[PDB]
């Protein structure tokens, strides 16, 4: 593979760099520095006294991980374009890179996500995240199947409730909001079904069924990565 | 046959099946924007046209499909779900309640009926149910009678929640649930009856011991 | 066995009544009919309209069940009060057997667990009942272990939080009752913690870690009758 | 040994272990009688001598526990814990913080200790948490993660809920348990942050997924 490297002179020159186990182990260790350094900057104290600390060593941290970045891109060549891992590192690190203003703090915000390359970076990390992640193909079509309902019933509730309800139900994703809460079962009742029955008398014969189905298939779709699983 | 054959080469096609999930989801599509007052307003002549379009289609369909399967057709569960949902769709722009107008919205459901692996996925969890019937006639026994109870005990005092069979029913679902059960439920209770705690504590253990049981059926029936 | 029967003259006389399909189905029959009344005896319109039928008619149901009950004695002898089954019947008929008045309505409302006498009657039923009820065994240490910690927590809480807390901490069997429901996670932060949280702010060291037992605990419980039934 | 083997068939006897457990009983009811205000008005001195009676004897126990098994004894999990609940309990009437005289309650986990089968349910429960802790570990950096967010999105609007890392993670602990996360914070969250839905949301479908394989790993790793 590797097609055309740069060299290999000096390709072979930072392979073992990168390659190397230290390379990992500096890697990790400013990952923790940063995790750590980024709890401290939530304090308004702290940032009152170490606040220029903190914020050059940020500058300093993202700096070193654009240029790991290079150097890992350099050495995988294609390979890391289709490595799922890189390109959460790469997204994570240019989402860090824009300026400190511009658009908006959400991009700032953001940055935290970069403190998962703890998982890209640490084995075993991946591999909790892998079986994690390999559950949901098997679940797909369940998704699928309870999306379409959510939207069936969406619909419905908007046209029922949302006139007289507009918080609740005025309009779709208000609607598909509040489905969602039912089904969590959070203040279903006293809160909203309740309310709703004031009204529309009647609005427990759409809500129970919807409860029991969501529900139903919320206990099938375990049993299945319990069974899917074991 | 005849023309009985002609008309069945049209309806068991691929190109058949195709354009009916093709307007399944237009008109799912259609039916979300007929949601916003805005877009109502300006391409609602539109949508209420195209809407009445769909549904002379699915009318054809539904009887093109009937004649090819003749007798077949209505001992299908798919097909007697597809005629059921459509004839709701047919009931005329007023009269009777506007629930049939929104009962309308069923028929996306056909994606269901129309898509194979949804039938697959569908079919899968429905089969769970009959080992699950016997669990269901008990807690269905033992909703009536402990509703029956905290109608005699709590409806006089507490009529909004238990001031009948019916709310007692409604009420007793919630605390299955767990919602609001103590604060919102019992506490209240307990400032007039101190020993409702004998009624609902016991009844929560028992409602949610089936349901562990009847989870772990599931988990056991279908492995 | 049997020992000494009543005859076997007429022992075997009223054997072949009681013991005959009719006779099941007969009862059964009544429990349905009797179930039905009960719910018809809710309605204050219908108690206004037809109140007379249903007590007679109630009163009626009785007599035949606790004659039921009296020849099935007869029939199974010392059997009869070695089945749990029987027993139920027993003590369900003998609770719906105090007087219209005296004592307390506790005993009228009682009154209608001989319902449940559609379990004892129909089989499959029993099945349900004793399919449910052996998982039970396997369970005893559990909730032996899970009894002693609630004990051990009330306790400690009764004697932490009474004192500004009275209504939900302020005696043993309060703060029994308190940590049931921070158990089934209703309202515990909202309506109890966060409360408890403005005179203790350390209260969150206290139901955190009896929130990650108790619900730890319960899982591998359902894990148990997962397992010990599979 | 000389009167190693005469105090260890003492420690060692079936007797020694029931007086103890005997004792245990004793004292776990005289503390659940020492809650009521009435009783410790009637007979407070009794339990209160009752009280230190029982420590003293736990403490010569432990003592003999040490001579008898010498290393051992500090290389056993249970003898720790009996260690360590005993000193606990061993603090005087005053000083410090009165958790300590609280904490003696903890006492009473010595039923686990010193019957068996007690032993056996939770050596069964503790020892299902080692396959765990990768999936502890995941979830406290996720936490973590996210309560550092969720301050600095929502800590100078909402510091009650999210002014501080701590707080946070209070907060997001509670709508992980699904505690009236919608009516009670994202709701009135949203008054302000109408996308906050985009956090709350892909928060609760994580925190529930991980759960759910959580459990369905005890269910496979325990069978
Ligand atoms: C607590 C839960 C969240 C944990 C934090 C997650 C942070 C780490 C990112 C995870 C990267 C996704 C890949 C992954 O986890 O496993 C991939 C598996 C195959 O695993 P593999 O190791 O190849 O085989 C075993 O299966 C796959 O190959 C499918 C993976 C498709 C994911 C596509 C990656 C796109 C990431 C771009 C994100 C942009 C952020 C700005
Ligand atoms: C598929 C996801 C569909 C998401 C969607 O439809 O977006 C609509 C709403 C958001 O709409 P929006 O009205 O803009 O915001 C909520 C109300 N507001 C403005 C007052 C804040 O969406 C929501 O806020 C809630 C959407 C979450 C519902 C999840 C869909 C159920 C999928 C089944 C998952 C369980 C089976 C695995
Ligand atoms: C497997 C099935 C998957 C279905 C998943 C569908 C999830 C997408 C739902 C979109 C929810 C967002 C609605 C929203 O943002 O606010 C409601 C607006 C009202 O705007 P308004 O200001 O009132 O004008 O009203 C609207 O914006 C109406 C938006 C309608 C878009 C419908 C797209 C879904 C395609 C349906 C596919 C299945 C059909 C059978
Ligand atoms: C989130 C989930 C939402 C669910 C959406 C459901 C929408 C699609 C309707 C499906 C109705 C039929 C399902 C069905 O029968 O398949 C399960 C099995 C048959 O399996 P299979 O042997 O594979 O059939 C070939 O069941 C049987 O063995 C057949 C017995 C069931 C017959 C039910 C007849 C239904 C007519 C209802 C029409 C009223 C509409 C107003
Ligand atoms: C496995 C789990 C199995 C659970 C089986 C039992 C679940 C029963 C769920 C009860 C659902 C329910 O809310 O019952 C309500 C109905 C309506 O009574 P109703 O008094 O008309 O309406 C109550 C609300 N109101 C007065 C404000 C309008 O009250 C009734 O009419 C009784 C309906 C019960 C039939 C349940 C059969 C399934
Ligand atoms: C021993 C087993 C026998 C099973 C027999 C069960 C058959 C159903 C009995 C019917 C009970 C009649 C309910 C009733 O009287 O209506 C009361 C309220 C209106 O009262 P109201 O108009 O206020 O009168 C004053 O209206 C309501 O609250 C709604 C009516 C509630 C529906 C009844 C729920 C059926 C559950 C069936 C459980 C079968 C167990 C396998
Ligand atoms: C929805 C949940 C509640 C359902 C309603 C319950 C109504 C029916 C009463 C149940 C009677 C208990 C016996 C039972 O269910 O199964 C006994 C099983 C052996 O079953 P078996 O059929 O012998 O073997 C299979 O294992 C045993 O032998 C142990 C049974 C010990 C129970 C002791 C019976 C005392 C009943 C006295 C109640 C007084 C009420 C006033
Ligand atoms: C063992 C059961 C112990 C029952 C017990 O200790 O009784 C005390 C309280 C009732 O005391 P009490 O103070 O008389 O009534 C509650 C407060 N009041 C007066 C204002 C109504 O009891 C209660 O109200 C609540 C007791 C239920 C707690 C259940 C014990 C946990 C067992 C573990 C079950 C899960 C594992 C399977
Ligand atoms: C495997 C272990 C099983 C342990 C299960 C224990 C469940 C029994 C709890 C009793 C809860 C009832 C308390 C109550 O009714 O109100 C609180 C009263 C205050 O009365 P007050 O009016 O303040 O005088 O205060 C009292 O009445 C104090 C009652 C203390 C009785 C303690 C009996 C439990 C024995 C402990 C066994 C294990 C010890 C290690
Ligand atoms: C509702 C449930 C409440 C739980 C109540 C707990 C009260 C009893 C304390 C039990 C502590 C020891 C448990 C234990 O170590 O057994 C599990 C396995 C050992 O199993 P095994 O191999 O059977 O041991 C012989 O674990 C091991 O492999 C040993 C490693 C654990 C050592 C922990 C040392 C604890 C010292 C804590 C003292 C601080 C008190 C303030
Ligand atoms: C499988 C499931 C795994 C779940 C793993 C993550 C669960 C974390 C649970 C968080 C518990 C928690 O409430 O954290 C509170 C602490 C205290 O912060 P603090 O600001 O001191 O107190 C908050 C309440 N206040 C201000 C009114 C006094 O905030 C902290 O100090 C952080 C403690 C987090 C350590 C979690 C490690 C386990
Ligand atoms: C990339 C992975 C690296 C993992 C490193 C984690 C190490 C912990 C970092 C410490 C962050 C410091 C928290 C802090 O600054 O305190 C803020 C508030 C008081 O602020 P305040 O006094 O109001 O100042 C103004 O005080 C509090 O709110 C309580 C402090 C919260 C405890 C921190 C929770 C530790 C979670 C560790 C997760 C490890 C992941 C495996
Ligand atoms: C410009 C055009 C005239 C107006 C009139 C009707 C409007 C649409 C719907 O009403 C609301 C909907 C909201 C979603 O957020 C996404 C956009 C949607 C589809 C709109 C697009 C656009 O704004 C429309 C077409
Ligand atoms: C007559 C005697 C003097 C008084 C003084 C202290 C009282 C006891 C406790 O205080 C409360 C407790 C409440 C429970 O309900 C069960 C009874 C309990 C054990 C009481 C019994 C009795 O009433 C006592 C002994
Ligand atoms: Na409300
Ligand atoms: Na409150």
């Amino acid at each position: 593979g590797s097609l055309v490297p740069r060299g290999s002179h000096m390709y072979l020159r930072i392979t073992n760099i990168v390659e190397s186990s230290f390379f990992t182990k500096f890697i990790i260790y400013l990952i923790v520095l940063n995790g750590i350094t980024m709890g401290l900057e939530t304090s308004k104290t702290f940032m009152q006294s170490f606040g220029v600390y903190t914020t050059l060593f940020n500058q300093i941290v993202i700096t070193i991980f654009t240029i790991e970045i290079i150097l890992r891109i350099y050495v995988h060549r294609i390979s890391f374009f289709k490595d799922p891992w890189s390109l959460f590192d790469f997204f994570v690190v240019a989402i860090s890179l824009v300026p400190t203003s511009s658009g908006f703090e959400i991009l700032r915000v953001l940055g935290v996500l970069r403190l998962f390359r703890l998982v890209t970076a640490v084995p075993q990390m991946r591999k909790i995240v892998s079986a994690l992640i390999s559950v949901i193909p098997g679940m797909l079509s369940v998704i699928a199947l309870m999306t379409l309902f959510f939207y069936i019933f969406a619909i419905m509730a908007t046209q029922l409730f949302g006139e007289r309800f507009p918080e609740w139900f005025g309009t779709l994703g208000e609607s598909f909001y509040t489905l969602f809460q039912v089904m969590t079962l959070e203040s279903w009742s006293m809160g909203i079904v309740r309310p709703l029955m004031e009204v529309y008398p009647y609005a427990w014969v759409f809500f129970i069924p919807f409860i029991f189905v969501v529900t139903f298939v919320m206990i099938n779709l375990v049993v299945a990565i319990c069974v899917d699983a074991m």
